[PDB]
RNA sequence: UUUUUUUUUUUUUUUUUUUUUUUUUUCUCCUCUUUUUUUUUUUU
C-alpha cells in the first residue's frame, strides 16, 4: 500500500493522465440469463498494482532499449 | 349253336461378339436518418 501510495506520489509530481472508461459487468446465473447488470468501478488497489506494473514494465523497456538499439 | 383281322408316344445339337458416372435453359431487381468514425490507462 504504502510503496503503490508514493510511486503514485513521483509520478503524478511528474504529472500522468488519469481517465476513465464507460465499463460494465455483466453476471451469468445456470440459465446463463442475465440476473442483473452491474456497473464496474476503479479500485484504489487496481491504481496500485497499475502503477507497480506501469513502473515495473517501465524499467523493462529501459534495458532493452539502451540494450539494443534498432 | 355266334368264327377271323384292323402298326405307334418329332428327327437334331460339339454357337462368335473387342464397353463405362452424367446427358438439355428462365430476365432486370430503391437496404430510411445524432455524427465525426471511438481509440491512452489498469485489473483476465
Amino acid at each position: 500500500t504504502d510503496i503503490a501510495r508514493h510511486v503514485r506520489a513521483k509520478r503524478d509530481g511528474c504529472g500522468a493522465l488519469e481517465l476513465e472508461g464507460v465499463e460494465v459487468c455483466v453476471q451469468l446465473d445456470d440459465k446463463k440469463n442475465i440476473h442483473d447488470l452491474i456497473p464496474k468501478q476503479p479500485l484504489e488497489v487496481h491504481e496500485t498494482v497499475a502503477e507497480c506494473m506501469i513502473l515495473a514494465n517501465h524499467w523493462v523497456a529501459k534495458k532493452i532499449w539502451e540494450s539494443f538499439p534498432h
